[PDB]
């Protein structure tokens, strides 16, 4: 299914009719709207104009379009603002924002709260009945212009309330946080600030637990809008739009209280970001980097339990990343499908029309200003008619998992310890070591069964809690857990046996020291594996076992003990792809090396294979194998879907 | 003729005899003083003492010399500020800024306002029938050290003013703006907000008007100085000093109000700051690079309605640059000359002796803090001698005209789509591409009559008004449109017609879609004109007409249509050099392949070429051309004049 | 004698008999602790508690140990921050710091006066007395997390006085100021602010006066503490902690009031911020750079007035650099013999054990976490055994002295002049030099009598006052003038007699103008010496001296009249070891021309040999000579030892 966002209140009411019309033509069967209207359903202090809202609504119904209602808390109006000055966010410098753009709000503001919860109710007992809304999405994309972490007034103090609850005592935060250290001793959590603006560096507990509860109380505003909708909207979904190599905000906790996750996803605006090598950064400049999209897919699928949406999809150039490139001849077709092969229900497209005015005028849509259809609309279009014909089998367990933790990211944040640690590098680093093999992800939180999966792998994990370490043990394949695994305790901690603390009850091995080098200090580990030159992150290791691979020094760099392995120091894109090579091998797990522009992706008995370009290559079909959509011979830019 | 910038009340009272008859004996016919001696002239508030100033230009006089007096409206005391913190300006961030410097004032200040006042018509009244007076510059560089925009409380509430001025009703600057986009609707002026420290981008019409505002201000601050001054010193003329690359104050614009531009040239400075070429900023370190001054003069010429002067010329090292070499041997002359040969009636050295205190200490002037005649002092002194000899013819039209905006530098700063998009760079380029074919430019504004130019060139002229539409339409020859011109409306919206707007009525193409690239993305666009790989900037084209270059997916990327060409990418200065080659070509224009550190500037039947070094090069002089000045062989930082 | 920073309240008191003994066993004799302990000792305001700190003493005193302690103001408690909000500082952008860290104070703070007077004169009558204690460091490193200057509303009174303190009269400071410089001029003291914030940059005279009574500040509120235990624990000694290429304190004026400096060396975090070549950050990443911690040896031994300690020493990884390598195995040993080489009476190493909570917990120990002793302890433990069979010769004087001087760093950090201009970089570069050609090093400060030495290197002296001219007059060898010296005046101006001021009374030449280069311009200077090219500061000399190397333009580089020699350039590496070398022979010193990673000190007749590796060397020990520790062949982190 395919759908799209729309914005009837940027257009003359004349073009509804029509635009309802030909999105119904182009085979799509959902249209998100609403999340950016608060201005325009009370453009005077409780005067609500519901009028043009209730047409645009009946206008898509009148064609068969199911309609997706976002709250529109995501931008309150200016008399709302001016009203209220405590709603503006304060940043990490602590001045308060303006007015002006969008997400203008404090998630902690008491005021906004309420204010929230009226115009909400408002929304969901009016709409909430009808049979043309499938359901909601609350506010829109939280966190976006880094707004999870507000430093206001109001978030101070909520943040007392959150620590009390959390710790019971002060004698408890003070133990937990070490206080002793620099005579950070507190009396009582009304003595407790926000860590910001600190004179040196503020202590690692302090800071994780104000991240904790920044992504808290996001999930408690959220929370107040899952409810109003269950009560006055019950049958309808509520599901939110993530984000792309977003952290700050945990969504595998958020998801919890929706019905599935949903994503907004922007191929090239992602990619441009990305510190790729020179090269990539030039080949993939209109495609996107190869698994960009796929591990959100993956990542999303996972938070989502199962169940995800493209809330939305890239169809053209974007307006806010420092370079904005025109997808490729048949990118947004071969996105729209990738999504899909990963198990998305519908790939909604932002936006319907380009906007002549404001910030995103540049954002292309799949409608040039004028009204004429754009590149992505054919694409889009497209691929309706092929999947029309193309009812998909059922997305089936991955033969690997991967351990994604937010928590893992705030504490890497927190306590990088060397420039160049990433969490999400790391992470991506084994998700394309384990894509170029051609083997199918799932990526889960702490805590997932592992049941089911040849092997996994668990890029970091700092804080590992009994949830985790009770998957871990249950696994019937191995685990390979990566650098600073089990190195902090809940408290942000050294574990008292050292990390990988409670790994050691799996492992035994003890890290006693642990390195972050220079770029370009490289020291050769080797071993059956091969020879790889690593650096960035080295960790000493004690333990009474034989190392895998060994550092020129007779240090150890991984290591195993039944069906546990460890990495002990950063690894370099080959030691990822061999390492994980190995152990497919080893759990009977046949693997491809894909060359660099093509990825597989599989839906049952069924195998998707997309070619990034630039240039066709051979899709790894077995023989007799029959094609349900392309051929074996895939262009730049194009797919090919078989029967495997 | 030259002059000299002085400041008497640096120095012992018992100097300014000397100083004023060495100037006399140094050739100099003008002195600027007075600009930075409020502090001087009323050290008490309320008493005023014109006694040391009153001396210092009878002191002058005595020479000879003509004086040019600078309101003191730049630095204002510190008991005035102190009395009035409201004078004080307010940064972006929310800051307010502090005394200490210089330029600490808000021009939307109503107290400022009236101090300035006060103190012009006291100074207008006393010296404005003097003999010995010239003429006034008003202030000091408006807009220095990013003093154009402020963010104060008063900005605040007379931006509003300019708004419902602008507007008429907020349910215009609504629909101008597009407010319905992410809930900014206004119920009134008095909702909206200085564009920054929003979360998100602020809105681009909402920027662009504020630019627009503040620039708007410095006017009206100026144009109260020019009342003044017409009023109390009748027949004495009115200049400003603008700066090099400077674009937050539309010079043109404010000129209206003066009876001539005047610029400030550091050349050695500017070019440290300019992205050139590894090997060119090492080549140009001691002489600028070769276009940089010449850009100016012919700038501001054209911003003085053909009439301007050379305020403030470099005449040895300066002081804030990241790098301050020495100009090299000969290149204050060069420089001097330079300026004449475009026009420039009067050049001012800055500064007459390099003051031994305050910040700028290491700022050269003509003579060493104790006195000493320097390096410029010599080199000033032999062009006085060549041009009492050397009568000058006067300035003809130059064959090539091209259109400079500042409305289109703010535009392109509120939003470049393409973190390398550069007005100012791509002005430039066109520019430079000019005088490497040996042409004369002239700058003009959009708007300003074509008739008598071979062509002209349009760098990027977003929106086109009808005024510059009719200058178009009467063209006499060819005119180049650079990309994104005619892409907005007055109210930074995308044209119902989409990009070029209304010059779709003199060129059958649209364009549909806009690409910002990577660095090193390149792709050869090629035809009759040759081959040329481009990037940063690309425009797909939609149009029933044949593209003159044509990109590798068919796609072009020049076209023209009659007398009008429009380039859809970003030129590289090969591509600039051959099309502007072209077009002088089929004018009729002779053109010269000069080698990279030439360049000529004609005076009437004259040709002055310059020498930028580092080696000696042969003047392209036409044979039997009777040498005014130097030979056919032109050393490095020197020059040659002849009969052409 | 050995020693350690151990911190009794960050572990169970059940641990503290168990780390005395093995304090004792390890052969350590001094222990500093408390510095971070007024939390602990006055949790609740009025309420101390000394038990467990007369407790920890005891323990310590039980197995022998000495005692330092150190006074608790560096991080007052969150009740008294609470209680008088102005301790806080506040930042050069305004912004008021906050608790979290450490170092959260004004040193101009009244009421942080008083409360440092009542908890340093408690500490002092309560353990002034005891025989278990041997002395006192104030405070912990002043200044670090830039906390000299501050911009509170405290410190822009207490300027005032300052100011009037030093000028008498705001006539006196107008004049020393230049402030008729853009009308700058003040009416009173009560007018003048801080010298920040200004619209373009501040005054440098009044910028330096401000660094000026910043670092007085900070002497002021140290002297109160040294008094108070004059008076209350005569006998026993104060010293402070100082920190590597820290220039914001003026140490040798603050160290006048100490019995002895001590310094913190951590050369692996120094060296990982240093900007040095690609290849030198990878091979010294571990080792730190061969002279980082050898130049600040010198340099405190000079502040100390010939005694010093090093308070802190690395002893693994730390967790405050871009990138926190480990140690290579034995550079712990070395860099404690290389102290004690230089003459540090004290060698302490930070820390006993790893905390395993807070923002150091990756700061590594002598011990982990676990109590177990890690890679530090083997090797403290290898220099207390060595030792203790090699009681040490006395130090002798060097035979070259460098002049350092702290005011001569304010005066470039206001007038760099040239981005890359960087007085630690010069004086480092001549200190590399020196310590190449195997010669030992006395640093001493402006006015310190040279009598005794070879020749001296002044890298540069700006302001040149009577006693530092007298030193050099009486001088019985060479001394070398770097670029800039005597180019300003007590009141930051150009001397009337222009560069190099002073001076010109030893040497007849005049600097009439100077030049800073962007990288990479590079101009041969020639001479007898050799061909140099150099680059980036180039000054300008009038003077009927022959230069011994000239720039291929004519200008001199290098000039020389009697004992005096100015160099006119900024010196390459090249250069500043060929003219050292050149000077060295005349004066009848021997030199060696030692391989990168190997130096030399000595000790009486011993010589001490440092190999940083990262491969073997032969100590260019006399033939015959008695090794007392190691052997000739030096191998990669290990040191030789012999009786020359
Ligand atoms: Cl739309
Ligand atoms: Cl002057
Ligand atoms: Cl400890
Ligand atoms: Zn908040
Ligand atoms: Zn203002
Ligand atoms: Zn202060």
């Amino acid at each position: 299914m395919l759908g799209v966002c729309y914005y009837p209140e940027h257009w003359p009411k004349e073009r509804w009719k029509e635009d309802a019309r030909r999105m119904r033509e182009a085979g799509l069967s959902h249209v998100r709207i609403g999340e950016f209207a608060w201005a325009l359903l009370e453009p005077e202090p409780g005067r609500l104009e519901w009028g043009w809202l209730d047409e645009a609504i009946a206008t898509l119904a009148a064609e068969g379009l199911k309609v997706v209602l976002g709250t529109p808390t995501a931008t309150p109006p200016k008399w709302l603002v001016d009203r209220y000055p405590e709603i503006l966010p304060v940043d990490r410098e602590g001045r308060r924002r303006r007015f002006g753009g969008r997400r203008h709000y404090c998630f902690s503001s008491p005021v906004y709260r309420e204010e929230a919860r009226r115009i909400v109710t408002l929304l969901a007992e009016r709409y909430g009945g009808l049979e043309a809304v499938a359901g909601f999405q609350t506010d829109n994309e939280y966190g976006c212009h880094d707004t999870v972490r507000c430093y206001c007034p109001r978030c101070q103090e909520a943040f007392r309330g959150w620590l009390e609850a959390r710790y019971g005592t002060i004698e408890a935060l003070n133990e937990a946080w070490g206080t002793a250290f620099w005579s950070q001793r507190y009396r009582s959590f009304a003595e407790v600030e926000l860590p910001h603006l600190t004179v040196a560096e503020p202590n690692p507990s302090h800071l994780l637990d104000y991240y904790r509860f920044a992504s808290d109380q996001v999930r408690a505003f959220n929370r107040l809008q899952v409810e109003i909708l269950r009560a006055h909207a019950p049958g309808k979904f509520v599901t939110h739009n993530f984000m792309g190599f977003f952290t700050d905000l945990d969504a595998f906790a958020l998801a919890q209280d929706l019905d599935f996750a949903s994503w907004d996803s922007y191929p090239l605006g992602f990619t441009d970001l990305m510190p790729l090598p020179p090269e990539e950064k030039l080949r993939y400049a209109r495609t996107g980097h190869p698994d960009v999209a796929a591990f959100h897919h993956d990542l999303y699928r996972g938070v989502g339990r199962g169940r995800f949406w493209v809330m939305e999809q890239q169809p053209g150039p974007v307006n806010w990343a420092p370079h904005n490139p025109s997808p490729a001849p048949g990118m947004v077709r071969l996105w729209t499908w990738e999504a899909l092969a990963h198990g998305a229900e519908v790939v909604s497209y932002f936006r319907w029309r380009q906007a002549p005015f404001a910030q995103e005028q540049m954002h292309a849509g799949l409608h040039r200003p004028d009204s004429a259809p754009d590149q992505g609309f054919f694409e889009a279009k497209r691929v309706a008619e092929e999947l029309a014909a193309l009812a998909l089998p059922p997305v089936a367990q991955a033969p690997v998992a991967l351990v994604f933790d937010y928590e893992a990211a705030w504490i890497y944040e927190v306590q990088p310890q060397g420039a160049e640690w990433s969490y999400l590098g790391l992470v991506y680093l084994f998700y394309s070591a384990l894509r170029r093999l051609g083997l199918d992800v799932d990526v889960v939180p702490p805590g997932a069964s592992l049941r089911g999966y040849a092997f996994a792998v668990v890029p970091s994990l700092p804080i590992v809690r009994e949830e985790a370490l009770e998957a871990f043990r249950e696994a019937e394949g191995p685990v390979l857990f990566g650098p600073r695994s089990g190195s902090k305790t809940e408290t942000f901690q050294i574990p008292k046996e050292l990390p990988p603390g409670p790994l050691q009850a799996l492992l035994p091995l003890k890290v006693v020291r642990v390195e972050s080098l220079p770029p370009g200090l490289l020291e050769v580990a080797e071993g059956a594996l091969g020879r790889f030159p690593l650096g960035l992150w080295r960790e000493w290791v004690e333990a009474p076992l034989k190392p895998l691979l060994t550092f020129q020094d007779g240090k150890g760099a991984l290591y195993r003990e039944g069906r546990y392995l460890y990495l002990a120091a950063w690894p370099s894109p080959e030691l990822a792809g061999r390492l994980l090579s190995a152990l497919a091998a080893e759990a009977g797990l046949k693997v491809l090396s894909l060359p660099e522009g093509l990825r597989l992706r599989r839906r049952g008995t069924w195998v998707f294979a997309f070619n990034y370009g630039p240039e066709a290559v051979e899709a790894p079909a077995s023989e007799g194998a029959r094609f349900l959509l392309g051929s074996r011979r895939v262009g730049p830019y194009d797919l090919a879907v078989w029967e495997e």
